[PDB]
């Protein structure tokens, strides 16, 4: 009645600190992996610097030599964390928009899409979680559906961000993807939605301004 | 149990995403920094030398400073001295007879490193001596006992050796923590948890 909060709360509580605990681990996991590349890389610059340093009046061909190699394992380094920081990162929505086409038109199903209300501003995670689902809807109108057409509406409504894929095959089965954007979606406090009507549409919210 | 574990792998990608742009900022800057200045400088090697060495004294300190954090969360990190040690020991046996340790946390540092310097000693017995063709390490009450058994054949003459040799060497150590170390029918060392 009015416990329900408490509980709601020792839910929340409860959930933020598993929540802490997994966060940690990962945090970790990486750690132990760029000790393992930079590592020794970053070790290896800061003494070449100092003995190149030492060299300057004694030996200025040296230390340009080392300053050389100084150099080199810098901008490798870079690139380490480039590729990393690009690998750690996760998919753009309009990059996907592009996938599915591709997917939809190699399925020989007509692919609908038209901009309209394309959202103002989302979040980099909360947009990463809608091109994974927008992904499996897709996914799931190629390999089940037998579609001749599929219909994508990508719109910004009050405070969320809509997307319907819908088409015009047959709903196959009675009560894997559809749990797994469900919860994924659910977790980011959005929803999804199913109907079987006409063919089958998925209508997946979530959170935005 | 799906439920827990892919709700878990979307704390990890968010945290992921995270960390992603904090690399990017921080250490990807300082690595561009380091760069830049190391050309600066040996730009100046001979047209302004002092100035060359400024900036090398940065460069010195930008590379230093620039894993602190990453040096830090592995600084504080326990299993990992004896995880090390375990892949060592699998390349050792490999290199010479068939390995098998199943995967069954909470230590000392100090007891971790104590227990993989047995660990690699045990092995490289097995590997000089024992002419084999088994590692457990359990958490067993308040001790961490490690059990290194082999197949072959013991070699060791009525006397347990002395002073220059691995067998007393481990015994002494893992004693001195409040350990033992326990022998050649067909090692049991033991070590407390906290001290
Ligand atoms: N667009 C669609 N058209 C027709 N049937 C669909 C459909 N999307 C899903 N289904 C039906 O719902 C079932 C469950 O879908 P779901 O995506 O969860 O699993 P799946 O069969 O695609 C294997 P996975 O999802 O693990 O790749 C499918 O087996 C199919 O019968
Ligand atoms: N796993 C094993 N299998 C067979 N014999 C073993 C063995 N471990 C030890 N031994 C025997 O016990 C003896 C004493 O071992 P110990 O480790 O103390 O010295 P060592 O011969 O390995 C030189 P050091 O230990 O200084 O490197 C060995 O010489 C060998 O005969
Ligand atoms: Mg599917
Ligand atoms: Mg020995």
């Amino acid at each position: 009645r009015k416990e329900r909060e408490r509980l709601e709360e020792k839910l929340e509580d409860a959930n933020e600190r598993i929540a802490e605990l997994v966060k940690l681990e990962e945090r970790q996991r990486i750690a132990r992996d760029l000790h393992d590349t930079l590592g020794q890389k970053l070790s290896l610059i800061g003494l070449k610097s100092d003995l190149a340093r030492k060299l300057i009046y004694k030996d200025p061909e040296q230390a340009a030599r080392e300053l050389k190699s100084v150099q080199q394992t810098a901008r490798t380094s870079l690139n380490e964390v480039r590729k990393i920081v690009s690998s750690m990162k996760g998919i753009r929505l309009k990059d996907e928009l592009i996938n599915i086409k591709q997917i939809l038109e190699a399925a020989d199903i007509m692919f609908i899409y038209e901009e309209e209300k394309w959202p103002e501003n989302i979040s980099l995670l909360n947009e990463n979680i809608l091109s994974m689902c927008l992904k499996e809807a897709v996914t799931n109108v190629v390999k089940h559906s037998q579609a001749k057409t599929c219909r994508v509406d990508i719109q910004q409504l009050w405070k969320e961000v809509v997307i319907t894929v819908s088409d015009d095959g047959t709903f196959k089965g009675e009560e894997h993807g559809l749990l797994g954007m469900r919860e994924r979606l659910e977790f980011a406090n959005g929803s999804l939605h199913i109907d079987t009507e006409n063919g089958t549409k998925l209508t997946m919210a979530i959170p935005n301004n």
